[PDB]
């Protein structure tokens, strides 16, 4: 099917990644490093997980 479409946000489980192949942006750690850290890649990775069922 087709490639798909923009999506220039990450997803939880994304953050730690280390397989892409089709995305604007990066959802690992290298990204950090290099430089291409989703513009939300902070807000969803670097969110609210600490003692907490679950970060609603």
């Amino acid at each position: 099917g087709s490639s798909g479409s923009s999506g220039w946000t990450c997803n939880k489980f994304r953050c730690g990644e280390k397989r892409l192949t089709r995305s604007l942006c990066a959802c690992s750690d290298d990204c950090k490093d290099q430089g291409d850290c989703c513009i939300n890649y902070s807000s969803v990775c670097q969110g609210e997980k600490s003692s907490g069922p679950s970060s609603g």
